[PDB]
C-alpha cells in the first residue's frame, strides 16, 4: 500500500525512493498520482530542508514511463486529453517546488519518466549502458502528452529537442551530458552521494525568434512529411504542438499538446501501432516450447563472407557467446572475420567504447579451416550454398566433428526442413534459423522445426534468437515458409505491370505511400535479384500457378547479367557518379523487357494489386498453420518485410478494412486480373461470417 516514500536524512535534504511495491519496473501508474500529491504537500509542509532527490530502488532501471494500458481504458478525446492534462498539472507542482530538486537516474528512463526529469531543476545520471534517455511516445503513435514538448526544447534547443520527439530515439549518458539534458553523469556508486550534493546547491543565427526558428520548422517538417508520407498522425501535432508553444507561449502550448495527446490516443494508426507494441513484448515472452534450454556456452558458423560474418557478429557482440567460423576458403574466413571487425570498429564514431571492449568482444571471434574446436560446440549455424546434397553433408559433419548435444540451425531460403534432416544419425538436435541480409540491420528470423525437431532444441534456437536481438518466428516446414511466401506474389505483381506499360518510378513511389519502406522492385534490387527470383520456381511447384510471374522477364534480365545492386546495376542505375540526382532509375530495363501498356493504371491502384495478393497469401499460411497464431503473422509482416506499421500488420489491416468488404475488392480483381487475385479459401468463409482475426472487433 505504497508506491513513494521518502526519508530526510540528517541533512535535511529529503530523499524519495520510487519502487513500485510489486511490478517489475518502475512505470507511471494512475494509482501514483494521488501518492506524489500526499507526499509534495509533507515537503512544502515541514518548511525545514534545503533539497529533494527523486532515486529509483529498482537496480534494473529509472521509470520506463506511463504504462500503456492507461491509455487503452479511455474512450473518448476528452479522457485522453484528461489524464494529459493532470499529467503536466502534477510535474509542474514538481517545477514549482521552492526547493531545490533533481532527480538521480540509474537506468532506463523513457517517456513520462524523462519528463519527470525535466520538471526537476537538475538531473544527475549514471555511466551505464543500461541508463537511456528519450521520448518514444511518438513510437506508439501519440505524442508526450505532460510537459515533454515544451520543457525539453527549452533545455536543449528546439532544433535537437525535435529530433528526440519525432523519433522517440534515446541518448546514452556519455552523449546526454553534452545536450545539457543530464547535468553531470557520474558512477553509480557515487550517484546519490553526488547528487544530493547538487541537490544542497541554491548558436544564434538559428536562434532568431521569427526567421530562424521559422526556417527549422519549415525544413524539419518538409523531411518528416517525406520520410512518413503523411501517413503518421503524430507527426503532424509534434510540430503544431511544439511550434505554437515556443511561439505563443508556454501555457497556450501546454493545453495544445493535452488537446494532441487526447485525439491522438483515438487515431485509428496510433491503437494499430499500440498493438504491435503489445504483440511485441508477446513474442519477447513467448519461448516457442515448454522444454528446458539446452546451454549455450559456445557456438559455431559453417560458411564465410558477409553472410557467416553477419550472424557472428550478432552472435558474440549482442547476445555475448563465442563463436568460431568454418569455412575451407581460407580468403572467405577473412570476409567473415573482417566484417565484424569493422562493425565493432565504430569506435571511430563516438560509441562502441574502446579498444577494452572492441577486443574484449573481438576475442569471443575466431576463424579456421580445420575443425579443430567444434569438438564442445552446443550448436551451430549452418550458413553455406543452398543445396540439400550439400546441406545434408553438412549436416553428416556437424555430427561427426562435435558432440552429440549439437544443434544444426540451417539458414535455408527454399529447401524443406525435413530433406535437410533426412540421414541424420540425431534427427532431433537439428532446425531452420532463417536470417536476412542484412543480418546487422534486419531484425526478424525464422525458425522452422520439421517433423522430428525436438521440443528442448525448438526452445534453445529461439532462446538464441532473442539473445541476438532478433524477434523471432515458429514456422511450419512448408516451401517459402512465411515472410518470403508472402512476399513473392507481392513482388511478381509489380514486375507484372512493367509489362504492362508501368513506369517503375510510379510504382515504387505508389507503394511507399502506401506503408512501405521501399518499394518492391528497389527492395528487389537492394536484396539482389539473383536471391530475390530463386524462390519464384520452388513456390511454384508447390503451391500451382498462383506464384506465377511474367513469361520470360527475369530471365531475360540477368541473362543481360543485371544481377541488381550487389554487381553493377540493376533496375536502378548505381552508376550515377556525381549524384545531381539520387534515384537511379535505370531505362534500359523498359526496352529489355516487353511492355505494350501506355499506364491506364492509377497511383493506388497500384499499390492495392500487389498488396492484396500479400494479404490472400498472408492468411493463405494462418489457415495452413504455417505460421502458429495470426499475432506471428502481423510481426512476422512487420518487422519482416516492413508492412505498414501504422496499419497494424496484414491481420489488423482486413479487420479495420472489412472481412467481407476485402473479399469482394479481390474477386473485383480477380474479374478484371486474372484468377490469381480470387479470395482465399478461409477468406470466403470469413467474408459471410461476422469474423474478426483479433478480439475486441467493434
Amino acid at each position: 500500500t505504497s508506491a513513494f516514500t521518502l526519508n530526510v536524512r540528517l541533512d535535511n535534504i529529503a530523499v524519495i525512493t520510487i519502487d513500485v511495491p510489486g511490478e517489475k519496473m518502475n512505470t507511471l501508474k494512475a494509482e501514483f498520482a494521488s501518492q506524489v500529491r500526499a507526499i509534495i504537500k509533507q515537503l512544502r509542509e515541514n518548511k525545514e530542508l534545503r533539497g529533494v532527490v527523486f532515486v529509483s530502488a529498482k537496480p534494473d532501471n529509472f521509470i520506463a514511463g506511463a504504462d500503456i494500458n492507461m491509455i487503452g481504458n479511455c474512450k473518448t478525446a476528452q479522457e485522453a486529453e484528461a489524464l494529459a492534462r493532470q499529467g503536466q498539472q502534477l510535474m509542474a507542482e514538481i517545477h514549482a517546488l521552492p526547493i531545490q530538486v533533481i532527480a538521480a537516474i540509474h537506468g532506463a528512463c523513457l517517456g513520462g519518466g524523462l519528463e519527470l526529469a525535466l520538471a526537476c531543476h537538475g538531473r544527475v545520471c549514471t555511466d551505464d549502458p543500461k541508463t537511456v534517455l528519450g521520448l518514444p511516445e511518438v513510437q506508439l503513435g501519440l505524442l508526450p502528452g505532460s510537459g515533454g514538448t515544451q520543457r525539453l526544447p527549452r533545455l536543449i534547443g528546439v532544433s535537437t529537442a525535435l529530433e528526440m520527439i519525432l523519433t522517440g530515439k534515446q541518448l546514452r549518458a556519455k552523449q546526454a551530458l553534452k545536450l545539457g539534458l543530464v547535468d553531470d553523469v557520474v558512477p553509480h556508486s557515487i550517484l546519490l552521494e553526488a547528487a544530493v550534493e547538487l541537490a544542497k546547491k541554491e548558436r544564434e543565427r538559428i536562434l532568431a525568434g521569427p526567421l530562424g526558428r521559422a526556417l527549422l520548422f519549415k525544413m524539419v517538417g518538409k523531411k518528416t512529411e517525406h520520410k512518413t508520407q503523411g501517413n503518421y498522425p503524430a507527426t503532424e501535432r509534434i510540430l503544431e504542438v511544439v511550434e505554437t508553444g515556443l511561439a505563443q507561449g508556454t501555457s497556450s502550448g501546454y493545453d495544445a499538446e493535452a488537446r494532441a495527446f487526447g485525439e491522438l490516443a483515438m487515431t485509428p494508426q496510433s491503437q494499430a501501432l499500440r498493438s504491435i507494441f503489445f504483440a511485441s513484448t508477446d513474442v519477447k515472452k513467448d519461448p516457442g516450447s515448454d522444454a528446458p534450454p539446452a546451454p549455450l556456452n559456445s557456438v559455431g558458423i559453417l560458411g564465410g563472407g558477409l553472410m557467416g560474418g553477419g550472424i557472428a557478429y550478432v552472435t558474440a557482440c549482442k547476445a555475448g557467446i563465442p563463436v568460431r567460423i568454418k569455412d575451407i576458403n581460407p580468403q572467405g574466413i577473412n570476409h567473415a572475420l573482417k566484417y565484424s571487425w569493422d562493425q565493432l570498429e565504430g569506435k571511430v564514431r563516438r560509441r562502441h567504447l574502446k579498444a577494452s571492449e572492441r577486443d574484449k568482444q573481438l576475442a569471443l571471434i575466431s576463424g579456421t579451416t580445420d575443425y579443430r574446436g567444434f569438438a564442445h560446440r552446443d550448436l551451430i549455424i549452418e550458413a553455406v550454398f543452398e543445396n540439400l546434397e550439400l546441406k545434408q553433408q553438412m549436416v553428416a559433419e556437424v555430427e561427426q566433428n562435435c558432440a552429440a548435444h549439437t544443434i544444426f540451425a540451417s539458414n535455408t531460403s527454399s529447401l524443406p526442413i525435413g530433406d535437410i534432416a533426412a540421414h541424420a544419425t540425431r534427427p532431433e538436435q537439428v532446425i531452420g534459423l532463417h536470417f536476412f541480409s542484412p543480418v546487422e540491420k534486419m531484425p526478424l528470423v525464422e525458425i522452422i522445426p520439421h517433423a522430428g525437431t525436438s521440443a528442448q532444441t525448438i526452445a534453445t534456437t529461439v532462446k538464441l534468437a532473442k539473445k541476438q536481438g532478433k524477434t523471432p518466428i515458429v514456422v511450419r516446414d512448408k516451401a517459402g515458409f512465411y515472410v518470403n511466401r508472402i512476399l513473392a506474389p507481392y513482388i511478381n505483381e509489380a514486375i507484372r505491370m512493367l509489362t504492362q506499360g508501368e513506369r517503375v518510378e510510379h510504382i515504387d513511389a505508389a507503394l511507399v505511400k502506401f506503408g512501405f519502406p521501399v518499394g518492391p522492385i528497389q527492395l528487389l534490387d537492394e536484396v539482389g535479384i539473383d536471391t530475390g527470383t530463386k524462390i519464384i520456381p520452388v513456390l511454384e511447384a508447390a503451391y500451382g500457378e498462383r506464384f506465377s510471374a511474367p513469361a520470360n522477364v527475369v530471365s531475360s534480365i540477368l541473362n543481360d547479367d543485371r544481377k541488381g545492386r550487389k554487381n553493377g546495376r540493376g533496375f536502378y542505375l548505381y552508376g550515377q557518379k556525381g549524384r545531381k540526382s539520387k534515384k537511379q532509375v535505370d531505362p534500359a530495363i523498359y526496352p529489355l523487357i516487353g511492355t505494350q501498356g501506355q499506364g491506364r493504371i492509377s497511383a493506388p491502384q497500384v499499390a492495392e494489386r500487389c498488396v492484396m495478393l500479400m494479404l490472400n497469401e498472408a492468411v493463405r499460411c494462418v489457415d495452413e498453420q504455417v505460421i502458429r497464431s495470426v499475432r506471428d503473422g502481423d510481426i512476422g509482416a512487420v518487422f519482416g518485410i516492413g508492412f505498414p506499421p501504422f496499419l497494424g500488420g496484414p491481420f489488423r489491416y482486413i479487420d479495420s478494412l472489412g472481412a467481407g468488404e476485402v473479399v469482394a475488392i479481390m474477386q473485383r480483381l480477380a474479374t478484371q486480373y486474372g484468377s490469381r487475385f480470387t479470395p482465399c479459401e478461409r477468406l470466403v468463409e470469413m467474408g459471410a461470417r461476422g469474423e474478426s482475426f483479433w478480439k475486441t472487433t467493434a
